This record gives C-alpha cells, sequence and structure tokens, in this order.
C-alpha cells in the first residue's frame, strides 16, 4: 500500500466503533466532506457535526472493503456498509465509494458516492 | 382541484415556514417519509424529528410547484425547492417530485423522490 492508502484503510477499519470524536482525528483543519450530490460540510468542525448526527440515527455495524487504489494523487476505495438503523434495528446493505484527499497524513477532502438505486 | 390535491398544496405552501411543528400537523399518527432510497421516517414522532432536523441545517426559501395529479387514490406533485444552508449561506436549487398517501384528509405516507444527478 501506499501511505495515505494505509491511512484510509485505518480510518475505515475506524469507522465501525461509530465514534465521531475518534474519526476526527484523522481530518486536517482544511477539510471538507460531500455525501454526493448533497452540498459539502465544510471545515472540521462540520464533519464532526456530521459523523455525530450520522451516528445518532445510524450504526456502521460492518465494513467490508472490497477494492482500494489511487490516481493523480486520490486513494479510491469501495465498501459496503452494513447500517442499521438505531429506531428501528432493521439492517441494510448499500455499497459506497469514497474518495479521499489528503495533505500530510491528514484527510483534506471526502467524497462520497452511495449507492443511489431504487 | 380533488379535496385531496388541496390539502397536499397547502401542505407545500406550508414548507416555507421551515416549521416543523407547524407541518407536522398534516400528518395522522400512523405514517411515515421516506427521502427516496434511504430507510424510512417510521411514524408521526420521527417525521416531525426529521423535518425540525432539516430545519437546522436548511431553510426552504422557495417553493415553486410547476405539478400536481393525481393515480390510484395517490397525489403527485412536482417543485424546485430554493434551499439555503444554514451554516454557510449558499443556495442551491433542487427538483424533487412528491408522492403523497392520505387517509381522511391527513397525510399517512410521504415519499420524496430529489434529484439526485451530479
Amino acid at each position: 500500500s501506499t501511505p495515505d492508502e494505509k491511512i484510509v484503510l485505518e480510518f475505515m477499519d475506524a469507522l465501525t466503533s461509530n465514534d465521531a470524536a475518534k474519526l476526527i482525528d484523522y481530518f486536517a483543519e482544511d477539510t471538507m466532506y460531500q455525501n454526493m450530490p448533497l452540498p459539502p460540510a465544510y471545515g472540521r468542525d462540520a464533519v464532526e457535526q456530521t459523523l455525530a448526527g450520522f451516528f445518532k440515527v445510524f450504526s456502521i455495524d460492518a465494513v467490508e472493503t472490497f477494492h482500494i487504489g489511487s490516481t493523480k494523487g486520490l486513494v479510491y476505495t469501495e465498501r459496503v456498509d452494513v447500517l442499521r438503523a438505531l429506531p428501528t434495528g432493521k439492517s441494510y446493505n448499500v455499497s459506497v465509494l469514497g474518495v479521499f484527499q489528503l495533505t500530510e497524513g491528514k484527510i483534506t477532502g471526502w467524497r462520497d458516492y452511495f449507492d443511489l438505486r431504487e
């Protein structure tokens, strides 16, 4: 792996702890998250606040990563998240591509393309 | 219009209030909201919390409805929402079809299909 692909894979491992505070340590201050095509969450404060809000209605019970790659500086990775809506207990398998930008071993950009088919 | 299309058009007008309590009175207790393809919000409390949660990061500055109709007992309407993200001030126009199920003049089912192109 690249040092950047390694970082991304630890972050992917980390997701299942559903810990926004644990997760935001991977992100630089100058950073953003965009759950496509939704408008981005800008800055570290917002990404955290985004993870937190996500962790109050869902648990990530599992992440199965089945691809990791890189081109032109960006790490590309593909996974299936096993999502469990906490107010129901129902579980959902959904695919998602994660596109990461890193500057000096910290996340400066993160775009998710969840599978959005009916 | 039908009495059912009438109720939906009023609800549509009430949206710009950005007020969940105002909005929630259109829904029966046995009801649901589903932002496709996301899992539904089950029951009236959950629809309430979902709007309120939406009204903390966005304002609905304008609903421009350009279509309303009905088939099989369900009301279909189409609009463009002008969305302003509260943490940034940036505005966005997005289209969405609304599919409504009513029982005795109250909403028992609401599904949104927002335009999800990149």
